[PDB]
């Protein structure tokens, strides 16, 4: 069993520049080697390669999207942008629907998501579009619920979002800030319940630190070195100390993330019958018209403003076609990416796929444990190799980006590091078993943890990705997009490419 292993290091590319770099900083004599030995290239992993509007940096999502499915994969950023531009925005039944329901019976309408331009999660101008949209329609009642971003913009820059929206608000006649809270909260995607029952207790009971002021929030949170993205749920309150307002039965909720993976926990918080994560109150808000911008979960029990569209022939079903075994292993903070999103947004496996999920460690940030867990990610998928059960593996090391994150150069330094002492014993057990090994990332970020001047660089890059086919005697082509990479895989497997991935081969 000669297998193939596209192995991604999550946030890891290529950049001239060495201040603040840590891709480049490391000691990656693997890495290295196997540059130097094989055949390799870079890809456009941003922009319009990737289906972003250009000059939009990557992320998971889109990367592993578009790796996945071998063509270039139109995103929700891009898609509702064009809405708004061609005027479609505003017709969206369902966002109507919601207002008609508020309206009708005489109910509030609430907008929460990541207030920040990022466009990775969210942009702060849907909601802006929202609000208009709100005032459009005559709704009255319209609370907004922001959750701070400080990983896909400035780590300190949620002022500026606030001030903007206040400016907003005034401006459209319509919307009230209700409750300000970190990302870190309701925006979880680890199952860290305790996270998000703050973010929720804080939405419908009102608790939490208190403000009348939404930028004395801000300013008390940095005052205790607490920042956007962990800042505490937080409730506004009015001159007569009440809170702004709270969720209540027959409320509306638009919750206008376009990104699936942080949004589903908080989403089913409120939306399922019968929730156990944790005791949401005797006095919980139900018969709530929820709304997700785009496709969540089958869990979530809303609506959908933006339906998704089939991606179908992605790597993973054309190697389940063919009756080839695959596995999918990484760990926590990637598993949603290696799976669902490499499936091409399919929750179920397909006939044939494995997944091993390794837990990642339990600290709070990972500049803690830089070596996250990839060593035991490391040690698992080892063990599955010698066992010559799988034909193809996708493996995908979160060390570089999930530790990049930090805007820290040291502890990002070592997570490259303790990946590339991994990748060497993963690339080097494969070799051995006359396999091949696809080395590659989804996108930017450990490449720059620090701003020109020094300052923490939280968020990903636009640069270009590695590319490394370990296979003597090959050429690879130099333009190349994320897209490619199914097809070389395929080209690699000697399975037949499907039309539906309009991607090409890499090698020449
Ligand atoms: O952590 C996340 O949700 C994003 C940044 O907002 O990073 P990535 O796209 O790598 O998952
Ligand atoms: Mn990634
Ligand atoms: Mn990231």
């Amino acid at each position: 069993k000669k297998p193939v292993a596209l192995i991604i290091l999550d946030g890891f590319a290529l950049r001239d520049e060495t201040y603040g770099n840590a891709v480049a900083q490391a000691n990656k004599p693997n890495f290295d080697r196997y540059w130097n030995e094989y055949p390799h290239t870079t890809l456009k992993a941003c922009g319009e390669a990737v289906g972003l509007p250009e000059g939009q940096m990557g992320n998971s999502e889109v990367g592993h999207l578009n790796i996945g499915a071998g063509r270039i994969v139109y995103q929700s950023l891009t898609r509702i942008n064009i809405a708004i531009r061609e005027g479609e925005f505003d017709r969206n039944e369902t966002f109507l629907a919601a207002m008609n329901h508020v309206k009708q019976h005489g109910t509030s309408l609430h907008l929460f998501g990541l207030l920040s331009d990022g466009g990775v999660h969210s942009h702060i101008h849907h909601l802006y579009a929202l609000l208009r949209l709100a005032a459009k329609e005559g709704v009255k009642r319209v609370y907004i619920h922001g959750f701070l971003d400080g990983r896909d913009v400035g780590p300190q820059t949620a002022p500026q979002y606030i001030k903007e929206l206040q400016e907003k608000i005034k401006e459209y006649g319509v919307g009230e800030i209700a409750t300000l809270s970190g990302r870190y909260y309701s925006m979880d995607r680890d199952k860290r319940w305790d996270r998000v029952e703050k973010a929720y207790r804080a939405m419908v009971y009102g608790e939490g630190p208190t403000y009348r002021d939404p930028l004395e929030c801000i300013e008390d949170s940095y005052k205790h070195g607490i920042y956007d993205e962990f800042v505490l749920p937080s409730v506004i309150v009015r001159e007569d100390g009440r809170p702004v307002a709270t969720i209540q039965d027959n409320d509306a909720i638009i919750f206008y993330n376009f990104r699936p993976d942080r949004a589903i926990q908080i989403s089913n918080t409120f939306t399922n019958e019968d929730f156990r994560e944790f005791d949401r109150g005797p006095k919980h808000p139900k018969h709530l018209f929820f709304v997700c911008l785009t496709h969540f979960s089958e869990t979530v029990a809303g609506y959908v403003a933006f339906k998704p569209t089939n991606l179908d022939n992605t790597i993973g079903e054309v190697l389940s076609q063919h009756g080839l075994r695959q596995l999918r292993i990484a760990e926590t903070e990637k598993y949603p990416h290696v799976t669902f999103f490499m499936s091409g947004g399919r929750e179920e496996e397909f006939p044939g796929e494995d997944r091993i999920l390794i837990n990642s460690p339990k600290v709070p940030t990972y500049d803690l444990k830089p070596e996250m867990s990839a060593y035991e990610v490391t040690d698992a998928l080892l063990k599955e190799i010698e066992a010559d059960k799988y034909d193809a593996i996708i493996l995908n090391y979160a060390n570089p980006d999930m530790v990049g994150h930090s805007g820290k150069l040291e502890p990002t330094i070592k997570a490259v590091e303790a990946v590339d002492e991994c990748l060497g014993k993963v690339v080097d057990a494969i070799l051995a078993k006359g396999g091949i090994a696809i080395i590659t990332a989804d996108h930017g970020n450990a490449d720059e943890v620090l701003t020109p001047d020094g300052k923490p660089q939280t968020a990903h890059t636009t640069n270009p990705v590695p590319v490394i086919v370990t296979k003597k005697g090959i050429k690879l082509r130099d333009g190349g997009i994320l897209g490619d990479l199914a097809p070389t895989m395929l080209d690699l497997l000697g399975l037949p490419q499907p039309k539906e991935m309009t991607g090409k081969s890499l090698i020449v």
